[PDB]
């Protein structure tokens, strides 16, 4: 399939170069698989997501994202004009409040969720978290996420936006979930996004057009879209047939634009997601 005009993200991940604006990716779109955005939310309201988003659980008064980042993240995943896996299940766990903050122990729970509640839904492809949060390092938030990894979720994490090395950064520092930099469209490593050793991969973050509240859309930047793209690369990948939760980070990461990003520190890995899908 093709998608013209797609946002550059979406081209940059199923192509070779910078700078073209078409997206080829398989029709299966991650038909199959699942996808918990865990943030603040998802407006599954929104005509982008075709009625496949749906509110699993909330830790707040409402499960409404009066945000806006939950939705964008969970447009990157699956939505249909923005969206890398575009007929994905989006389950929307509401961890962060409508100010984007949420307590540690409020996140945690809401991983361990996760992986009790893909038991009641109908995954046959397998099953993905995009955790687009992150604060200071937590032994027991890093926990969270490898225990979700254990369980047979394909974990994507944000690296965070502080321009240091992610290894002071929870879940990021994680070595067992995939940490997700951050690069703009001319393959520059984004300024804002972490680097380090535990990074994985990287993935679109700068200036990234998805879904918002009030059926809007918008572009913003963060580590927070780059890990959607990957988060929606696994299920379209697992949907294939050609990775499993277990293994999509190594696949993704085998896989991968080898050495085209400007900017990686000595030390970082200097690999961008990539589909590599052939017509």
């Amino acid at each position: 399939a093709a998608q013209t005009n797609a946002p550059w993200g979406l081209a940059r991940i199923s192509s070779t170069s910078p700078g073209t604006s078409t997206y080829y990716y398989d029709e299966s779109a991650g038909q199959g698989s699942c996808v918990y955005v865990i943030d603040t939310g998802i407006e599954a309201s929104h005509p982008e997501f075709e009625g496949r988003a749906q509110m699993v659980k909330t830790y707040y008064y409402s499960s409404r994202d009066g945000n806006g980042h939950g939705t964008h993240c969970a447009g990157t995943v699956g939505s249909r004009t923005y969206g890398v896996a575009k007929k994905t299940q989006l389950f929307g766990v509401k961890v962060l409040d409508d100010n984007g903050s949420g307590q540690y122990s409020t996140i945690i729970a809401g991983m361990d969720f996760v992986a009790s509640d893909k038991n009641n839904r109908n995954c046959p492809k397998g099953v993905v978290a995009s955790l687009s949060l992150g604060g200071g390092y937590s032994s027991s938030v890093n926990s969270a996420a490898a225990r979700l990894q254990s369980s047979g979720v394909m974990v994507a994490v944000a690296a965070g936006n502080n321009n240091a090395d992610a290894r002071n950064y929870s879940p990021a520092s994680e070595p067992s979930v995939c940490t997700v930099g951050a690069s703009d469209r001319y393959d520059r490593r984004s300024s804002f996004s972490n680097y380090g050793s535990v990074l994985d991969i990287f993935g679109p973050g700068t200036d990234i057009l998805s879904t918002w509240i009030g059926g809007s859309t918008r572009s913003i930047s963060g580590t927070s879209m780059a890990t959607p793209h990957v988060a929606g690369l696994a299920a379209y990948l697992m949907t294939l047939g050609k990775t499993t939760a277990a293994s999509a980070c190594r696949y993704i990461a085998d896989t991968a634009n080898k050495g085209d990003l400007s900017n990686i520190p000595f030390g970082t890995v200097n690999l961008l997601a990539y589909n590599n899908y052939q017509a």
